[PDB]
């Protein structure tokens, strides 16, 4: 893709689901002056570590602690996306969140961030850590079996801001 | 870079410095059988997390007991590799390692994995994990200040590995 350590990540502007349960076209400048944590999952609907979405929601406020915006993404459409919001954590959904969820219908996110796994149109568990200057500090990639650890995500984000005061 | 998670990771064939403290050309390829972790590290004598490299040989042990394989490297010599074991710890050096530290002065292994900083000629912080197969399944790439966590290494080698045995 074109994602490149130390050089600006690719911006992207698509349709998310909002933490208030609706709608809206977000850009990735649009968080220009704070940390983005931004990770793809695969597909919504997963019996495959689902609840790291629900972990990076719960944990909101431990990000917002360090001027630092998380931002979820896949393939699947917004609709989708509302649909799982929608279904309680009881019955296997995610319910309400404290993130927003980016759809990427043409997969051209997930091809600018080079986590497309063409053979089937579905992102790899890609994670991003952009700084405050929409400059691409962190790359993670895992296959789909595998997911992310809320506690790595905070300890390389606290580590770069921390590396920026120098 | 070539490095593809699913695809068969980049080769490579280089002269490290083994545990023994001698030189030796290994490959990649030679460690088919178990899980690998490969890491770089930007500059022999950094002053910039060192520690990390300490850290992964201090720790070998537990990656024996997932029968998995730690290898380091950087664009610098196989010599200054070697002076950085041999300097004591107290006075800023490795110290005896536990596993090899790969050279790549032609920086052809940085390009291959997709970790060359052009600009410098230095590699990234890029580890990845490699399956039994030769198969790339991880992909970590730090921008040069922040170092790498043994305990985020050893989930991801271990998960890997149980899910290979169930989905
Ligand atoms: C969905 C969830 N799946 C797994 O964690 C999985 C298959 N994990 C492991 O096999 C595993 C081996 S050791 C380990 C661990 C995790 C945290 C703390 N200590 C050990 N997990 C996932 O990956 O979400 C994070």
């Amino acid at each position: 893709g074109n994602a490149k350590i130390g050089h600006p990540a690719p911006n992207f502007k698509a349709t998310a689901v909002m933490p208030d349960g609706q709608f809206k076209d977000i850009s990735l400048s649009d968080y220009k002056g704070k940390y983005v944590v931004f990770f793809f999952y695969p597909l919504d609907f997963t019996f495959v570590c689902p609840t790291e979405i629900i972990a990076f929601s719960d944990r909101a406020e431990e990000f917002k602690k360090l001027n630092s915006q998380v931002i979820g993404a896949s393939v699947d459409s917004h609709f989708s996306h509302l649909a799982w919001v929608n279904t309680p954590k009881k019955q296997g959904g995610l319910g309400p969140m404290n993130i927003p969820l980016v759809s990427d219908p043409k997969r051209t996110i997930a091809q600018d961030y080079g986590v497309l796994k063409a053979d089937e149109g579905i992102s790899f568990r890609g994670l991003f850590i952009i700084d405050d200057k929409g400059i691409l500090r962190q790359i993670t990639v895992n296959d789909l079996p595998v997911g992310r650890s809320v506690d790595e995500t905070l300890r390389l984000v606290q580590a770069f801001q921390f590396t920026d005061k120098h």
